[PDB]
């Protein structure tokens, strides 16, 4: 190993090369393992393998006590001569001592080296992409300046700064990445920006606009490559991936204008923040290219038969995939996705979904202009029949009803952390009865989980232990038969609402025509609004059957010595994994990079809108006569309540008592069992007719969605008041 080497001489410490590539310096200013012999010293270090932080005490006092054998210093001064020794000592030793306390604070017995350079004077910093919105084209320097390209947007407390903007964008190309170099124009150090949200690799002409799938799907978690792949292979929409999450391209729809006005207005009725964000993008001149100058309603028997038809499709798939392996397995999944798409996007099925959605809109619009009641379809939707997601939440109460009379079982569940607790219940009295209740519940809802759209996430039936805290809370928060009481009560309120509306309408001009037409919509509403949650349920069912088969293939790849861990298939796309099974070869520098990317994706939060310039845009609400200091959101379930806020990001750790108001990032279908005890819901994402929101209505639960940074603005334990009619939130304490 070379004792010493100057910056250009080095070829491919970390800083040792910030210098490395940079020696080139085109158009700008360029400046300018010796502790190997550090080896008394050695005895101490093997004591660290074994608190006693006194150690740093001598390991680090000898550092100052590290005597530099001249064995080479002249070399040291046989190099810096062209450009003292007491100084090298203070820090050379200084740097070594560095190894002593930090490492302890936060490991390998390998080493860091020292870099020597000179001090000069004239300063702020250069950002290649702005930090505020992550726009790759706009840049900002720190006293701070914001320039796009030779134009500055804002001036906040001046011709040479612009000369500068042009220096960063030069060296940016030398690494390709947007970078962070600080100039005081003489730059000492360099490094890339690692906080930016990735732009969807799409090299179709010009500026593009993307819609966040996470917001519509009520799930903001980063998804693994394989899971991302299966969603992309299912959707008919022009969808792409970025930052471990999914986005839909709508740029072409924005080029024409009747296409635009049908896209902007429609998305605005799922959540107003999309529209406000879109209109802002449109108002950005120079970005978006210049514009140039009744559904059918199925029979009553359709829903029953749509469910039956789907169930048997799953049943057939389950039998066919058992005999498949290797390349045959992948060949089968490719042609089964067509069957998935058929059941999921069946014209009759879509008509059944929209039948409930259209009826909700019809009521909410007409009843308001007639009687003055806003969002009456919420209360009319309470305890709607045949909602596979609503049933899931309430039936967990039934599970708790079985366990409650058994003290021996309860003592176990309260303390157990065994994933295989299902097979330890027969020992206890009532465990056999408890096992049955759990197995039956998991036979209906086991294929679901938080993040179910990601095929690679742990399902309930794979880790039943996550359902335990919800079960325990049900035992503590409720008496027996709470499922029947809650549902029956919902039916009463919904019917009393129906009779009230029809009665009041007959007092208006042309009474018994507004009522009869309303009665028709209410029937349609309560007959179809439940089916809304089912196509998702049928899709997830296929996903879990896929997962089990892919795991078998992953385990075969382990047996064949090709894969190390069988869950490493999660970081390969379907297209790639199919080749691994076929050829028998796999690039693990890729797999490790995928894992490395996923770890940074989790630290990212998807914007409502993402552009080609990496700009992250979330819409703004309009405060029309709403209270000031009120946190605005989208009202999706009528009612006003005061309760204790509970900021909970993971359902497994939710210790919900009666009176609590759930504040969280998202509520996908799997969150439903936590709706039974709370008296209000607040989410950061979601829309009018998305997951969670549709369930809150049927549960008679006041909910406000689309509340930005609700898990940060609202503190856990705070008393808050939410209004699910107007869509605002107040802090009281
Ligand atoms: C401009 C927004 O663009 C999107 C986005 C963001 C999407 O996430 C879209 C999307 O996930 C899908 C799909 C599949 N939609 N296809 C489109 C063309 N097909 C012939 C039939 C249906 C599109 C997504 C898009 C969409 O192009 O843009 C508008 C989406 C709207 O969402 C607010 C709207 C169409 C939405 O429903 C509205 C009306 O309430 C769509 C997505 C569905 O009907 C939902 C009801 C959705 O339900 P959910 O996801 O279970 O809550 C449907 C049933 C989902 C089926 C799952 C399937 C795997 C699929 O890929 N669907
Ligand atoms: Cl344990």
């Amino acid at each position: 190993k070379p004792y010493v080497l100057k910056f250009q001489e080095i070829r491919p410490g970390g800083k040792g090369m910030n210098l490395g590539a940079c020696s080139n310096i085109e158009g700008v200013h360029v400046p300018a393992e010796a502790y190997k012999r550090t080896l008394e010293f050695t005895q101490l270090l093997q004591r660290l393998s074994s608190a006693i932080r006194e150690i740093s005490e001598t390991i680090r006092t000898l550092i100052q006590h590290t005597q530099i054998p001249s064995e080479i210093a002249s070399y040291m001064d046989a190099t810096l001569l062209d450009v003292g020794k007491d100084a090298l000592l203070q820090h050379i030793s200084m740097c070594w001592a560095s190894l002593f306390t930090e490492r302890a604070i936060i490991h390998r017995k390998v080493q860091l080296a020292v870099v020597i350079q000179q001090m000069i004077s004239p300063s702020g910093i250069l950002f290649t992409a702005d930090p505020i919105t992550s726009n790759r084209k706009s840049l900002s320097i720190d006293d701070s300046y914001t320039v796009r390209e030779n134009t500055i947007t804002n001036k906040i407390i001046d011709q040479q700064i612009i000369q500068l903007a042009k220096l960063g964008r030069k060296i940016e190309a030398y690494f390709g990445k947007p970078q962070d170099i600080e100039w005081c124009f003489y730059i000492v150090q360099s490094r890339p920006i690692t906080t930016l949200y990735p732009i969807p690799e799409v090299n179709e002409p010009g500026n593009r606009v993307y819609i966040s799938v996470a917001h519509q799907q009520m799930m903001t978690d980063a998804m693994k490559p394989l899971g991302l792949s299966f969603y992309l292979m299912t959707t008919p929409a022009t969808m792409y991936t970025a930052g471990g999450r999914l986005f839909v391209d709508i740029t072409q729809s924005l080029s024409a204008k009747v296409s635009r006005d049908m896209m902007v207005n429609s998305l605005g009725q799922s959540d107003p923040l999309i529209k406000d964000a879109l209109l802002t993008v449109i108002n950005k001149k120079g970005f978006l290219p210049p514009l140039p100058t009744v559904r059918s309603i199925p029979d009553s028997s359709s829903v029953f038969e749509l469910v039956r038809n789907s169930e048997n499709s799953i049943k057939h798939l389950k039998q066919s995939i058992e005999t498949k392996s290797g390349s045959d397995l992948f060949d089968f999944i490719v042609e089964d996705l067509e069957e998935l798409k058929r059941v999921l996007f069946n014209p009759t099925s879509i008509d059944a979904i929209m039948a409930g959605m259209d009826a909700s809109a019809w009521l909410n619009e007409h009843i308001y202009q007639w009687l003055g009641e806003k969002n009456v379809a919420d209360k009319l939707s309470e305890s709607a029949p045949n909602n596979i997601t609503s049933q899931m939440g309430l039936e967990l109460l039934d599970v708790a009803d079985v366990i409650r009379p058994y003290p021996a079982v309860r003592a176990y569940l309260e303390q157990t952390k065994n994933p295989d607790f299902m097979n330890e219940l027969a020992t206890l009295e009532g465990g056999a009865e408890t096992k049955k209740a759990l197995e039956d519940y998991l036979q209906k809802y086991g294929m679901r989980c938080a993040g179910e759209i990601d095929l690679t996430k742990t399902r309930w039936i794979e880790n039943p232990l996550t359902l335990i805290p919800l079960i325990l809370s049900n035992i503590k928060n409720f008496d027996s038969s709470a499922s029947m009481h809650k549902f029956a009560q919902g039916e009463k309120e919904a019917f009393h609402k129906e009779q009230e509306i029809l009665r009041r309408l007959q007092e208006l001009p042309d009474g018994e025509q507004k009522a009869m037409e309303t009665k028709e919509k209410i029937d349609i509403l309560r007959h179809f609004i439940g089916y809304r949650e089912y196509p998702k349920y049928g899709m997830i069912n296929r996903y879990f059957i896929y997962k089990l088969a892919l795991l078998r293939a992953g385990e075969q790849l382990v047996k064949d010595g090709i894969l190390q861990e069988h869950e490493d298939i999660y970081f390969l796309y379907f297209e790639e994994l199919r080749e691994v099974v076929r050829t028998g070869q796999v690039d693990y520098e890729l797999i490790n990079a995928r894992k490395r990317d996923f770890a940074t994706f989790e630290k990212l939060t998807p914007p409502r809108i993402l552009t080609s310039d990496g700009e992250m845009i979330n819409g703004e609400y309009k405060r029309e006569n709403l209270p000031k200091d009120a946190i605005l959101g989208l009202p999706v379930s009528s009612g006003t309540v005061e309760g204790r806020a509970r900021v909970i990001l993971e359902m497994e750790k939710a210790d919900l008592e009666d009176g609590d108001i759930l504040v969280t990032a998202y509520t996908d279908p799997s969150w439903t069992p936590a709706f039974v005890s709370i008296k209000g819901l607040v989410t950061e994402v979601g829309g009018l007719m998305t997951h969670g929101a549709v369930i809150a209505r049927e549960y008679g639960l006041p909910a406000v969605v689309g509340v930005e940074n609700a898990t940060t603005i609202i503190k856990d334990g705070q008393q808050i008041r939410i209004n699910g009619t107007e869509g605002y939130i107040e802090i009281l304490d």
